[PDB]
C-alpha cells in the first residue's frame, strides 16, 4: 500500500540493457526480474545472463530465441536447469546461438515463478510492493512507444494484447496521473534513461497487466 515504490532505490535494478535487432526482450524481463530477487536474498546486485536464455530456453520451452519467448518458461529453464550464468560471464549478442550454459558460472538459481490474473492491476500493485519487480508484457506497437521520451506515456489506439517483454520495477503518480514504472531493453537513450513510465489504473492500458509473472528464489 506504499503510494509510489521504485525497486531502483533498494539497489534491486541492475543497468538497462540494449537488446538490439535481437527479439529477446522476454529474456531481458525476465533476468531483470530475477536479478532482484538475486538481490533481495544475497545483497549482491549482479546481471544475469540473457544471452543464456536466448541460447538454451529454447524449443522445450516453446521459446524462439531472437524470434520471441515466454518470461514463465524462461523462469521453468533455470528451475530445470539449476542455474542461469551471469551475465559478466555469458554475455549479450542479440543473435541465436549454441547453449553455452556452464555451471562454473552460475550466478542465480530459480526456486518457483507465480503468475498474475489477466488484467488485475490492483494485484500486479501488490505483487510489485510486497514481492518486487515484475515481468509483464506490453502492447509497444505503436509509433509513439518508440518516440515516447518523458512522461506518463498514455496511448489511446494501445491494446491489451501484449508484443514485448519489459519489467515493472515501481509505480506511483505525477500530479495525479497514476503510472507504472517500467525498466525496457533499448538501452539508455530510450525514453527517461531506460525507463518509461505507463499510465496505470486505464484499463489495463497497453495490456501492463495481462500477463505478470515473477520468480522467487527460496531459502
Ligand atoms: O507465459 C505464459 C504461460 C504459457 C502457458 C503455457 N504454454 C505452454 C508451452 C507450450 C509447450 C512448451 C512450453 C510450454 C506456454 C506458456 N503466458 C500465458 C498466455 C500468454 C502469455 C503471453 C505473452 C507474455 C509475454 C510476452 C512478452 F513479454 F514476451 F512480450 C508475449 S509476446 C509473444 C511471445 N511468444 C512466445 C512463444 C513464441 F516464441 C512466439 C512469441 C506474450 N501471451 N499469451 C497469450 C498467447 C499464448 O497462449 C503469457
Amino acid at each position: 500500500l506504499p503510494d509510489s515504490v521504485d525497486w531502483r532505490e533498494k539497489g534491486c535494478v541492475t543497468e538497462v540493457k540494449y537488446q538490439g535487432s535481437c527479439g529477446a526482450s522476454w529474456a531481458f524481463s525476465a533476468v531483470g526480474a530475477l536479478e532482484a530477487q538475486l538481490k533481495l536474498k544475497t545483497g549482491k546486485l549482479v546481471s544475469l545472463s540473457a544471452q543464456n536464455l536466448v541460447d538454451c530456453s529454447t524449443e522445450k520451452y516453446g521459446n524462439k530465441g531472437c524470434n520471441g519467448g515466454f518470461m514463465t518458461t524462461a523462469f521453468q529453464y533455470i528451475i530445470d536447469n539449476k542455474g542461469i550464468d551471469s551475465d559478466a560471464s555469458y554475455p549479450y549478442k542479440a543473435m541465436d546461438q549454441k547453449c553455452q550454459y556452464d555451471s562454473k558460472y552460475r550466478a542465480a538459481t530459480c526456486s518457483k515463478y507465480t503468475e498474475l490474473p489477466y488484467g488485475r492491476e490492483d494485484v500486479l500493485k501488490e505483487a510489485v510492493a510486497n514481492k518486487g519487480p515484475v515481468s509483464v508484457g506490453v502492447d509497444a506497437r505503436h509509433p509513439s512507444f518508440f518516440l515516447y521520451r518523458s512522461g506518463v506515456y498514455y496511448e489511446p489506439s494501445c491494446t491489451q494484447n501484449v508484443n514485448h517483454g519489459v519489467l515493472v520495477v515501481g509505480y506511483g503518480d505525477l500530479n495525479g496521473k497514476e503510472y507504472w514504472l517500467v525498466k525496457n531493453s533499448w538501452g539508455h537513450n530510450f525514453g527517461e534513461e531506460g525507463y518509461i513510465r505507463m499510465a496505470r489504473n486505464k484499463g489495463n492500458h497497453c495490456g501492463i497487466a495481462s500477463f505478470p509473472s515473477y520468480p522467487e528464489i527460496l531459502q
